[PDB]
């Protein structure tokens, strides 16, 4: 093998401009780390700027070196959603044609009718919000009534909400199993049927860890199940083992924040294994893009990059590092989904000398899956193309 471990990181939502198919999504003029750039009057990331982050795109703050330490550009999106899933599975070497749903105005109203008649229950609420206000608002009166608080986000979720008391724990896995049969369906596919169990009084909710996660498997075996038939490490860490629902992952550790993740990035560098080991750096998206927070976003972007010097310190030279994102989520844009773009690629290793140069822009995110399989000498996948000699 000519590495011996590879370090993969997904700045999750950290786009770089724009796709050329932006138009078809509504996502026209996106640009994630173009517009934080410019709130933040100059982003400060001056080791991923070392990297060649600048070289790819330069940007307020973020300008190109003559000699980045490793070999950069940016990849294009060809599977036909800009969904959490689709991202991620096509990184792992699948090609995704039915995208994943999400819900601004709620559940569509056949979804919900099926639910009820097969569950024999009411269903309440059927909108966007969090788990604090929506318990607050609807919490007493399923409490009274035994009905289901349906409820989703910003992202491809559909959460159940019920008293522990009211509706016991197996009853409401068995309804969101249920949900979970009804959502494989094109018309309203969610990515994440949620059980949200809660205790307490009209006043003062609480949400259980009885919290149970159905999601659905890669529609299709990744690189990350080729890996692990073959005896190799797969350390998963953040939400990257939730994401592919367990598959070809080895070791799972869970994080609380980016800074908690760059912690369990470092611990895998510490450990002696041969495979990848796959970061989730999930605050991006789910703290700032969603919420539409540039200031947050540049802050958090800046919190990132001071953790790098580190990592360069501990990378070996059969080590690669690589740093992708999988897809854009524009804090400065119209709603609250995410935005079709390009997103970055670097690619380093201590090993590279004499630093790096630009790669050929990748058609497809497998591109990474097809580099990982053909590093470790497995089944190659069926997309992607691999740019490991390049290196
Ligand atoms: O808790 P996580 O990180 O697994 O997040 C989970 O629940 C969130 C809701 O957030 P809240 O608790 O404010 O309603 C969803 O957005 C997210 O898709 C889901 O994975
Ligand atoms: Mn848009
Ligand atoms: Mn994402
Ligand atoms: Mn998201």
């Amino acid at each position: 093998n000519k590495y011996k471990r590879i370090f993969l990181v997904v700045m999750d939502s950290v786009g770089i401009g724009e796709a050329p198919d932006a138009e078809q999504f509504g996502d026209l003029g996106s640009d994630t780390i173009g517009h934080i750039a410019e709130h933040m009057n100059g982003l400060q990331m001056p080791n991923m700027v070392k990297l060649g982050l600048g070289n790819i795109r330069e940007m307020k703050g973020i300008s190109k070196v003559e000699k980045p330490l490793g070999y950069y550009t940016k990849m294009q999106e060809k599977s036909t959603g800009k969904d959490t899933m689709t991202g991620h599975w096509e990184i792992m070497g699948l090609y995704i044609d039915t995208p994943f749903q999400v819900f601004p105005e709620g559940f569509p109203k056949e979804l919900l009718d099926e639910l009820e008649e097969k569950t024999g229950r009411k269903i309440i609420g059927n909108k966007p919000a969090s788990g604090t206000e929506i318990l607050d608002e609807l919490g007493q009166e399923q409490m009274e009534t035994g009905s289901l608080i349906v409820y989703t986000s910003a992202d491809s979720v559909l959460q159940i909400a019920a008293h522990e008391e009211v509706v016991p724990l197996d009853e409401l896995y068995k309804i969101c199993k249920i949900a979970r049969e009804l959502t494989l369906d094109e018309k309203y596919m969610v990515g994440r049927v949620i059980a949200r169990p809660f205790v307490g009084e009209p006043g003062n909710f609480t949400r259980t860890p009885n919290r149970h996660d159905y999601a659905l498997k890669p529609f299709g075996r990744t690189v990350m199940n080729e890996l692990k038939d073959s005896d190799y490490d797969v350390i998963a860490i953040g939400k990257i083992s939730d994401i592919y629902d367990g598959e070809g992952v080895t070791e799972s550790l869970r994080t609380k924040s980016n800074m908690d993740g760059m912690d369990k990035l470092v611990d895998t560098l510490n450990m002696d294994f041969t495979g990848l080991s796959f970061l989730n750096l999930v605050d991006f998206d789910a703290l700032f893009g969603h919420r539409r927070d540039p200031q947050g976003y540049g802050e958090a972007l800046q919190e990132y990059d001071a953790r790098l010097p580190e990592v360069f310190a501990k990378l070996k030279e059969d080590d690669l590092l690589l740093i992708t994102a999988d897809h854009g989520n524009d804090p400065i844009h119209p709603g609250t989904d995410h935005t079709r773009e390009y997103v970055p690629l670097l690619a380093y290793s201590p090993s590279m000398k004499e630093g790096g140069q630009e790669l050929p822009l990748r058609q497809t995110f497998a591109d990474i899956g097809a580099t990982v399989a053909e590093n470790f000498g497995v089944k190659m996948p069926e997309y992607g193309t691999s740019f490991l000699n390049e290196l």
